[PDB]
């Protein structure tokens, strides 16, 4: 069985009231402890009660280094906030918030040298903490639980650039954050308009992702918007990504939800190497 509540095994049922029992005094410093949250870190452990433990036990740690209460309240700098691409935009069809990367425009040479590595990861810290945030809210909003999210992953445009090797390390830096801190969160990733080079920096980034993340990877072809639409209700995409979205001022790229990233004016470089 699933390992989600309504769907447990006993011995699923049992790990769960062990791992509860055994956690209990950390589970004041979490966000809504419940047996959704709890099963998220037994199934990204396959219901271990050390390696479960261990994983927890070391995000409280995390919770705390980063102030992770604090964080949605927390700008990132001009730069980042402003060349930074990607954004949260609209509901797939179960109500799953949607997050967009864009690839192609992210100018990652140009980001490294106008802010620190830790402000980044701070910055990909704070869109988890929002997603998740958007997630409670659905949860409330359609009276069963959403914790889990979509992602539509744009990579027109990848290219050398962007295997640049400071780039990768930190992106990698990136992916470890994620799948030691919100296990479980991803529900499925779209890979739309990959070229020939895709499958190269793939290979460079597998290492940093659990076998649970690899299995949700979809690299889609030529009909990649039909097959969006079948995920998603055109209403919830922008007319960009194949939907009838538009900003209120009737841009089709939905920027007031979207960042799409550009090349970093001179004027925000903070260092001559990295
Ligand atoms: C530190 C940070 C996250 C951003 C700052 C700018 C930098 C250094 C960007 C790195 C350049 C970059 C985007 C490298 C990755 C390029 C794309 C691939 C290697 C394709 C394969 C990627 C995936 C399949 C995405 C997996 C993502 C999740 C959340 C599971
Ligand atoms: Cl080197």
């Amino acid at each position: 069985m699933s390992g989600r509540v309504g769907d447990l095994s006993p011995r699923q049922k049992e790990a769960l009231a062990k791992f509860r029992e055994n956690v209990q005094d950390v589970l004041p410093a979490l966000p809504n402890p419940d047996d959704y949250f709890l099963l998220r870190w037994l199934r990204a452990r396959s219901f271990d009660l050390q390696k479960s433990e261990a994983m927890l036990r070391k995000h409280v740690e995390f919770r705390k280094q980063k102030d992770i209460d604090n964080i949605i309240s927390w700008q990132p700098p001009e730069v980042i906030q402003q060349y930074l691409s990607g954004g949260m935009c609209g509901y797939d069809l179960d109500g799953c918030p949607v997050w967009y990367d864009i690839i192609g425009p992210l100018d990652a040479k140009g980001l490294l040298f106008s802010a620190s590595k830790q402000d980044l990861l701070r910055t990909k810290m704070r869109e988890c903490e929002l997603l998740l945030q958007e997630c409670a809210h659905q949860t409330t909003k359609l009276g069963r639980k959403v914790e889990t999210i979509t992602i539509i992953y744009d990579c027109e445009g990848l290219g050398l650039k962007h295997l640049w090797k400071p780039a990768v390390e930190a992106y990698g830096e990136f992916l470890c954050m994620f799948e030691e801190n919100y296990p479980e969160t991803l529900k499925r990733l779209f890979v739309v308009k990959a070229p020939k080079l895709f499958p190269v920096a793939y290979n460079l980034i597998k290492p940093f992702l659990s076998e649970d993340t690899r299995k949700k990877i979809m690299v889609l072809g030529a009909n990649w918007k039909e097959v969006l639409l079948k995920h998603i209700s055109p209403d919830q995409v922008p007319v960009e990504y194949g939907g009838t979205m538009t900003d209120p001022d009737g841009n089709p790229k939905c920027k007031s939800k979207i960042n799409y990233g550009g090349d970093i004016p001179r004027k925000y470089y903070v260092r001559d190497q990295v």
